[PDB]
């Protein structure tokens, strides 16, 4: 709290900040398309790779700004840790020769979501149904699990390409999950060879499909019971008072 | 309010004149079915030709009348604007040269919803839950805009087809997320050649799922909720009165 | 009410009767299903065609039956109407040189459906929420029909096979609709010759899927209110009473 | 309740016992993948051979604990019931000749369901909404029984593949439910045979896709309304008393 912490505390919490901030990531985003076309890098593009330079260069400043602000916790906030990440990855030069970490880069533009406070509870809303679901998902993969490893071993053999592997199998179950061409292009096939195997496919469509929608219907109304809870307290007790 | 203005006004606003232009509309439908078969168009084209010209001439007479009558309050109306451009559409002559236009004829058909009161009340039902959406359109937007720019670049030089341009990219992206052929038709082909190519759209699938469910749950939990609210306070004050 | 009326309608209405019926057209199926071996027919398929011709004899009499004892009540009782056509199906002969109407006699199975009142109960509840949806299905249907239109005559000059007709055009319209294939075997194709064509599409894939769940979403709140009302006049005048 | 028997009864009812298993369940599961590489097996595979007979041994004696604690009781919960019958197919030997019954072998990794209470919980709140879907289920399969006779007689004489017998018409049917390939892969090259095929398919869509729709708006709507009976009677007397 002494005087020269809150000179930049004051800057930093400013909404003339954060507005640059956006205008910023708005202008890079547009930037980012523009980089897509090889025809505008011929004749634009060094202008590109250097206002690229500086956004990253202010950012860093910007996340270097807000620790001294916010101290220990900036690194319990998700959202600051999130924009330190993006920043982060956005550091690592480009001669790093993997150049994933060049496309991540555009993982900046989610800073118009952790910036404008209308997304960050949107995306706080859909996130808060996760943590009740853990188990589900825990359920539903530990399924797939042992569901993967009977088709290795039922079809791996005469079909590595579908199910060779744990790891095929999963993706080929994700696949027959989405019902993505799962009899025309899996179980018919699958069929010429193993005339039975619709009795594994199918029972896995029926659970999976089953789970899923239960999943949704219990949020809905488990949901609208809790809503009936708080109306019932208040109907019976301004009742009762 | 003069006596001029009420004559045309009597006739606009009777139930004769809405009755009318809906028999006309049928009618005019009807004939666009029609004219649709080559062998009945050999036969009775000319007929169907004057049809049309007539009706977009009454259409045309139709709307002046009501802009007359309605003035101002018209052009604020989105009903009266919509019957205004598709009859505008109508009378860009077939010369023009843009057989779009020739096609966006057929759009005075939905003046069967702009005239059935009916239809207008279900159309301004389902409209009307956009407006709360908007925000969640927007996240999901500039989320496939970041993943339009990453597959750009990951995949188009390659893949052009699919991925060579931010445009292709949408589409393509557009496409895994209906689910359609996503997997065989898309995933399959780009891991013989970049192996992790999974680790992009599968969690593009998970993220684009979940947020459209989450809507549809959303709408209707927080709906029940405000139907809870009414009742509440009704209850309630019964009680205290 | 005669003393031989009352005599047929004391057999009619005997839940021995309907027993009877039930135990004949689970018969009948049974028979229907191993009427589809080639096999089974070479061997004693005399056998199930005269079982066959007998039951539709009964069923014949029974309908009969019911018309003396329910008289001008059986024509406006849906069931019966239903049994009475799926059995007059049944009488047209297989001589006709019509096979469809051969192939329709495995309608009466539905017996089971129509004589069990547990199933009766079910399809009531089942077809109950389409009265309200008319005004859905009109629009959706004048929708395709708008568009049915603009694509035959955009699309079915080079595209004979999936537009070149209204009926054509309606029919791909319902593909895309169920998202089969719309992308890699219709759109795709279609916009290496029109590259616009995704403006037509796209759009269509929006609004008739947004209907959809639009239906889905009043149905369950709308449902909900009445609940509501019904909740709301009970707790209010227990009350004020 | 003699003195031995609580001395194995202490036992069994343990945490201790319980979580023993659970760590021996989760250690065969990673042991079970680790199976699936030939890399792997090749070197330790006589280690995991060991293992997993050391492990079915264990569960076999556990099985016969929980038995002689529970009696009578213990065939008559579902849990362990299953627990047996996995164990039970462990049992038969790999001599059998039948790999299936190897590869069953892996459900015994579903142990981590009937052991962890969460997972108990959540499996019965799924299996909970089945038994009120029973009548549907059985008017569904009744429907698709008689459609998959049609078919087969329809079709089954140029389309053996997908119609050529009852069982590969309800494979067929179960396909088009999905909606995977409908239209290309199926009812599109029937048509250039049968044109009128698609009066049989597309209201087989209709009339299955409302019937799920239908399903999951009575689940939800029939729960809501009890939710709300029980606070109505809650509200009504606590005003009443
Ligand atoms: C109602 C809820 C439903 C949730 C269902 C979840 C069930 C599990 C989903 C798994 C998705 C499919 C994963 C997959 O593709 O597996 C690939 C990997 C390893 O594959 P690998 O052999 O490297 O590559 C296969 C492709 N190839 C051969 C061309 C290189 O395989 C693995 O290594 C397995 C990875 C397991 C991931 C678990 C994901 C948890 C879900 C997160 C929750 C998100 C909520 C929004
Ligand atoms: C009862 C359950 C208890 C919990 C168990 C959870 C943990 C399980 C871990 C199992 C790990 C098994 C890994 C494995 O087998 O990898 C197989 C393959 C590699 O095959 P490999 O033949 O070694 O490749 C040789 C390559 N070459 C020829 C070039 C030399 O590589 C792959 O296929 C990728 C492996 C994907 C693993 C996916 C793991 C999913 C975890 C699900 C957890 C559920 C918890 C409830
Ligand atoms: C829960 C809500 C979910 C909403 C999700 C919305 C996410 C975005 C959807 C975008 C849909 C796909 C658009 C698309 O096809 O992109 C094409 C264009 C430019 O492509 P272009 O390169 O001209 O042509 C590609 C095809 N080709 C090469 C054969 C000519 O690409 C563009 O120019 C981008 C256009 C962006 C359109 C944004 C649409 C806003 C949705 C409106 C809300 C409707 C509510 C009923
Ligand atoms: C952090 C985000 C801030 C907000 C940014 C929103 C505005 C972004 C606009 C970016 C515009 C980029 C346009 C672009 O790169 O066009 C690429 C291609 C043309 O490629 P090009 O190589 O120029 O074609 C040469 C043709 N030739 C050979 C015959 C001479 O043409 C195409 O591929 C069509 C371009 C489709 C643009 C779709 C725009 C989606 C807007 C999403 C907005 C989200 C807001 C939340
Ligand atoms: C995990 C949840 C993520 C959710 C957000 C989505 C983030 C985006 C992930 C993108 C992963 C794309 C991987 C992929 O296959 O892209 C292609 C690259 C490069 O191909 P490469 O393997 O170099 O083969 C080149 C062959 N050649 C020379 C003949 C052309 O392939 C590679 O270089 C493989 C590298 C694997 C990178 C793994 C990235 C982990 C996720 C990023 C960090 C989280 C951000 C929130
Ligand atoms: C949320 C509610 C959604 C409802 C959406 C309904 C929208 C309309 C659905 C139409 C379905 C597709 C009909 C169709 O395939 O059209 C074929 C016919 C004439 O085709 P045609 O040229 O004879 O044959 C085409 C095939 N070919 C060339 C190989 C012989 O085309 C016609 O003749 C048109 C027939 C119009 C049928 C209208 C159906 C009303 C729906 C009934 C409600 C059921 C509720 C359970
Ligand atoms: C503003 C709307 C007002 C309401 C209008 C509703 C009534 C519309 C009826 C239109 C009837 C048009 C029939 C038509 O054009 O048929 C075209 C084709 C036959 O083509 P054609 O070239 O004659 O075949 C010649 C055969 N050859 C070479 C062997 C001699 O045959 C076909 O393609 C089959 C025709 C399918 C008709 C589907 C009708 C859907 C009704 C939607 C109603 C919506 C109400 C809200
Ligand atoms: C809203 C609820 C919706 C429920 C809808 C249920 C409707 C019926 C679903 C039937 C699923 C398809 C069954 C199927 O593939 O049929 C195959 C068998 C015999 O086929 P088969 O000729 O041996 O083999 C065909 C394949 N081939 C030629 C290559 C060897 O065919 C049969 O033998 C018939 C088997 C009937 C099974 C009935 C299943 C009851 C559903 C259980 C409820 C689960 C709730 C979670
Ligand atoms: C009104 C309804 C009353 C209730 C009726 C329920 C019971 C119906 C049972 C019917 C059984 C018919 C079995 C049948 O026809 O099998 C046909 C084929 C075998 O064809 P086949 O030509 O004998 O094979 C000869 C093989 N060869 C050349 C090597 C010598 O093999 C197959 O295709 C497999 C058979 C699948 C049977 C699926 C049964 C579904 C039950 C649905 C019950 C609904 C209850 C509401
Ligand atoms: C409308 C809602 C219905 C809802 C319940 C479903 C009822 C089932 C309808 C079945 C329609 C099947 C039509 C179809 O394409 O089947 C094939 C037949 C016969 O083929 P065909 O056209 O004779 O060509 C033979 C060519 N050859 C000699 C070289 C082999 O094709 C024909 O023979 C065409 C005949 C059209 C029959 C129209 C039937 C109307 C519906 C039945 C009455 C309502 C029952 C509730
Ligand atoms: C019952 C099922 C599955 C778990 C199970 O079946 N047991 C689980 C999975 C997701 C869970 C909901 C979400 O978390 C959102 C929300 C959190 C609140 O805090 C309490 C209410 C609510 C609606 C949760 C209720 C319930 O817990 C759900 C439906
Ligand atoms: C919560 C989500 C997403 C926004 C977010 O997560 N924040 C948004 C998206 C669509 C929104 C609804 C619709 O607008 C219809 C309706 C308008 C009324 O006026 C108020 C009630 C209701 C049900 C709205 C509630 C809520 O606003 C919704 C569910
Ligand atoms: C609002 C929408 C579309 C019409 C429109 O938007 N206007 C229409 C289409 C189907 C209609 C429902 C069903 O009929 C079942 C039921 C009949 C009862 O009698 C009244 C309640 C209920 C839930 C109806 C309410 C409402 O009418 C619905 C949702
Ligand atoms: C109405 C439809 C179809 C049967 C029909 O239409 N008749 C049937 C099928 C599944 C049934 C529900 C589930 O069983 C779960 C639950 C059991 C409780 O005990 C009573 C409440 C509830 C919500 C049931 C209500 C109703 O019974 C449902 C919706
Ligand atoms: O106590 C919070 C402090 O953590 C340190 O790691 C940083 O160097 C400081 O700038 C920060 O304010």
């Amino acid at each position: 709290g002494s005087h020269m912490y809150l000179r930049i505390t004051n800057i930093v919490e400013s909404s003339f900040f954060t507005k640059f901030i956006i205008y910023l990531v708005v202008l890079n985003g547009i930037t980012m398309g523009l980089e897509t076309s090889k025809t505008f890098m011929q004749s634009f593009g060094v202008y590109t790779t250097l206002f690229n330079q500086i956004v990253i260069t202010i950012f860093t400043i910007e996340i270097i700004l807000r620790i001294y602000v916010h101290r220990i916790s900036f690194f319990k906030d998700p959202w600051s840790l999130f924009d330190f990440f993006v920043v982060a990855i956005s550091l690592v030069p480009t001669s790093s020769g993997f150049e994933i970490l060049r496309v991540l880069r555009v993982l900046r533009l989610f800073r118009l979501v952790t910036a404008v406070p209308q997304m960050r509870k949107i995306v706080s809303a859909l996130i808060s149904v996760i943590p009740g679901m853990l188990s589900v998902i825990a359920l539903m993969t530990l399924f797939f699990y042992i569901f993967a490893i009977m088709a290795t071993q039922l079809f791996g053999e005469r079909f590595p390409e579908w199910f060779g592997t744990l790891g095929e199998s999963f993706y080929t179950l994700f696949q027959v999950m989405t019902l993505e061409s799962w009899s025309m292009g899996i179980v018919r096939p699958l069929m010429e060879v193993y005339p039975y195997a619709w009795v594994f496919f199918i029972p896995f469509i029926f659970v999976v499909t089953f789970v899923m929608i239960n999943l949704v219907v219990a949020i809905i109304v488990d949901a609208m019971a809790i809503l009936n809870q708080k109306e019932e307290q208040h109907i019976i007790d301004e009742v009762q008072s």
